[PDB]
C-alpha cells in the first residue's frame, strides 16, 4: 500500500537530482507511510519540479493542510520567506476528474483573477501559488454578511466569456457532443453508467458494491430523465460554475472580509442555476442536516446580492429557476459518493452517497419544483 | 381540535367519578390545548383508571409534572402517602405496536425484577412504574461495567419459560403459526409487504413514498431470504425477547450498586435469543449510527460471558458465531419499520435507509 521513507532513500555518492527525478516517477500513488515520508516526497518535487522556484535550500518547512480527494502541503522558505502550495491527488484521478479540462480551465480562472497562479503540472500532483486565509464553516456560507460576499464573487466567475474556441477546447476533452452545451448531464450520466455497469456484475456477500443492488437502476434512470426535463425547462444560461462550492472550499482572507474560491477541479459550463442551488445544500454540511438549506427568504438575500440587483422581479425569477436543481444536485453528488465507495482509499463515501439518494426524493425537496 | 379546559369541565352537584369516566371515553386523541388542560385530564386517569393505585379521595392532592422525556410522560406524586406514578399517554404512535401482547407480556414480567411495572393498560395510555434512575447512554451500555449488568437482565428474561398456553395465547394476538415459533420472521416479512404494497400505489411526485420506488424490491425480497436462511442455520433458540435494547430502554437505579432494568416492551415477544444480543449491539452506534461504536470480537465476548454466566471459552465462541447474521437482520427489521414510519407520522426515512445501507455495508456482511 503506502510509500515507504526507504522507498524514497537517496543513498551516499548518487546524484540527488538525477535519484528524486526517478524516485518521483516511480511513486506516484501519493499513499504515504506517515507525514516524514510525505514530506521528503515533497523535498524532491521541490528539488525536480520546482526547481525555478526554489536546488541549495532543504531549509523549507513543509505543514500538511486541510479537501477529500487531494492532499495539500504548505511549503515555507525562510531565505526568500515565499510560501508555496503542493497538490498531490489520490487515486480518483480520470474516473471523477478530467486533469487536461482542468489545466484549461485552471488558467481561464487565472487571467481572469478568481484562481491563483499554478506554477507546474505533473501526472501525479501540481505545485501552485500559496493564498492566506481561513476556509468558511456552513455556519458562514449561512451567514447574510458572507452570502453577499460570496454571491458577488460567484458572479464574477458566472460573467466569464465563453468563446466558441475555448468551448471546442473543452469539449474535445470531455466527449460533448452538441452547441454551446452544459457539461452537467453528460457528468450526471457519466456516473449512472459506471454504476450501472459496476451493478451488473456478480460479487461476494459482502463486496463494495452490494448498496447498488439495493437501489433500482430503472428507477434511477426514470428519474435523472425526469430532473434533466425539469431543470433544461427553466432555461438556466449555461456559465462557468465552479461546481463544488461548499464551505471548505470559500476563504476568507481578512485585509474587513474579502472572500475567494479554491479548487476548481469541478469546474465546468454548466446551468448557472445548478452552482447556486448545489451552493444551497451545502449549507447542510457532509452532515446533510437539511433544515439548514435557505428559506425563500435566504435565497432572496442571495440572488439579490448575486444579481446586483433589488429588482425583486429579476430576483424572484432566478429564485424559481434553481427550484429543481436542488434535486439534480443530489442526484450529481450521490452518484459521485457511492463511485467512490467502490475504489475507496477516510470518508464514508457509501452513507454519504445514499443519504444524497434518498434528499432526491424527499418531499422537502420534491415540493421545491 | 385541541381537548380544552371547557370540554372537561365538571358542573357543581354532578358526580365527579361518573362525569370523569364519560369524559375520558369521549376525549381519547391526547392532544390539549395547555399544560392545565393535560393535568386536569390527568386527574381524571387517576380517579378513573388509577383507583388501586391511589385513594379517589385524595385525587385534589396530587401533584403533575410534564416530563420533556411520541407520547406524553407526566409524572405523578400522590403527596399524601408520598409515592410516584408515571401516566403514559400515546400520541396521535403507529398501529404496528400489539398493545395486546404487551399486556401479557407485561403480565408474566410483574413480578419477575427484569422490568419495570405497568399498572393499569387503558386505550389511549397506561399508568406505570416511575423510574428514579437515569436511562444509559451509547457510552454506557459499551462500557464493560454496564455489559455485565445488561446481560445479566438479558439472561433472566431470556430464560423465562413460556407455557404452550401463554404461547399460544401470544401466537393468536399477532397470528403467528406453527408450533413455539419465533415471531421475527413474521414481523419482518408483514414490514416488507406493507411497504412494498405503498411502493406500487400511484404517487406524486413530491408524496413520502417515492423513497420507496428508488429501493429494488425484489432484491431487498431476495437479501431477506438469504439473510432468514443464514440465521435459521445458527439454530438459535427462541426465548421472550425484548426486540428494541437501544440505552434509552436501558435503566440505571443506583441502590453505591448499579442496579440495571429494562423498559418499553412494545416490540416484545419471542424470538431467537442471537437476535436480540445483536440487536443491542447495533444500538452502541446509537441513532446517529456511527457503525465503528459496535462491538469487536473482544466485546462481543465479554458481554456474551456474562450472559452465559461462564468463564467457558467453546460455550462463548458458540454464541458469538451464532448471533452473527442477525447484525443484518436488525438492520433489515428497523430500515424497514421506519420507512414505514415515514409513510404516514424525527427523521424516520433517513434513518431506514440508513439501516438498509449498513444491512448492504461490508463491516455487517463479512460478519456472516
Amino acid at each position: 500500500y503506502p510509500i515507504t521513507e526507504s522507498n524514497l532513500r537517496i543513498l551516499e555518492g548518487e546524484d540527488r537530482s538525477e535519484k528524486a527525478k526517478e524516485l518521483l516517477k516511480k511513486y506516484v500513488s501519493n499513499v504515504f507511510e506517515n507525514e516524514k515520508t510525505l514530506y521528503i516526497y515533497c523535498k524532491y518535487v521541490m528539488l525536480h519540479y520546482g526547481k525555478d522556484l526554489v536546488n541549495e535550500v532543504d531549509s523549507l518547512e513543509f505543514q500538511i493542510i486541510n479537501g477529500i480527494t487531494n492532499i495539500l502541503i504548505k511549503v515555507k522558505d525562510m531565505s526568500k520567506q515565499a510560501k508555496y502550495l503542493i497538490r498531490l491527488y489520490g487515486p480518483k484521478t480520470d474516473e471523477i476528474i478530467n486533469r487536461e479540462r482542468e489545466k484549461k480551465i485552471s488558467c481561464i480562472l487565472y487571467n481572469k483573477n478568481i484562481a491563483k497562479k499554478i506554477y507546474v503540472f505533473f501526472t501525479n500532483g501540481r505545485i501552485e501559488e500559496f493564498m492566506d486565509g481561513y476556509a468558511l464553516s456552513r455556519e458562514d456560507i449561512k451567514n447574510p454578511k458572507f452570502q453577499k460576499l460570496i454571491a458577488k464573487n460567484l458572479k464574477l466567475l458566472h460573467d466569464i466569456k465563453l468563446n466558441e474556441n475555448l468551448y471546442k477546447e473543452l469539449q474535445v476533452t470531455q466527449k460533448v457532443p452538441g452547441t454551446r452545451p452544459s457539461f452537467l448531464w453528460n457528468t450526471i450520466w457519466k456516473y449512472f453508467h459506471l454504476l450501472n455497469e459496476e451493478r451488473k456484475k456478480i460479487c461476494s456477500f459482502d463486496a463494495k458494491a452490494n448498496i447498488l443492488k439495493l437501489i433500482d437502476f430503472d428507477v434511477l434512470r426514470d428519474s435523472i430523465v425526469e430532473v434533466e426535463s425539469l431543470c433544461k425547462r427553466e432555461n438556466s444560461p449555461i456559465v462557468l460554475c465552479h461546481c463544488d462550492l461548499l464551505s471548505s472550499n470559500i476563504i476568507n482572507t481578512v485585509g474587513g472580509d474579502s472572500i475567494s474560491f479554491i479548487d476548481f477541479e469541478y469546474s465546468c459550463p454548466m446551468e448557472r442555476a445548478y452552482d447556486i442551488a448545489n451552493h444551497f445544500n451545502e449549507y447542510a454540511g457532509f452532515n446533510c442536516d437539511w433544515d439548514l438549506t435557505p428559506s425563500k427568504e435566504e435565497e432572496y438575500h442571495f440572488i439579490m446580492h448575486y444579481l446586483g440587483t433589488d429588482d425583486e422581479e429579476l430576483i424572484n425569477q432566478l429564485i424559481r429557476e434553481i427550484q429543481p436543481f436542488y434535486i439534480c444536485s443530489h442526484i450529481n453528488w450521490g452518484l459521485w459518493s457511492l463511485l467512490q465507495g467502490m475504489h475507496s482509499s477516510d470518508f464514508d463515501f457509501i452513507n454519504y452517497g445514499m443519504t444524497r439518494l434518498t434528499a432526491s426524493c424527499l418531499p422537502i425537496f420534491r415540493s421545491k419544483v
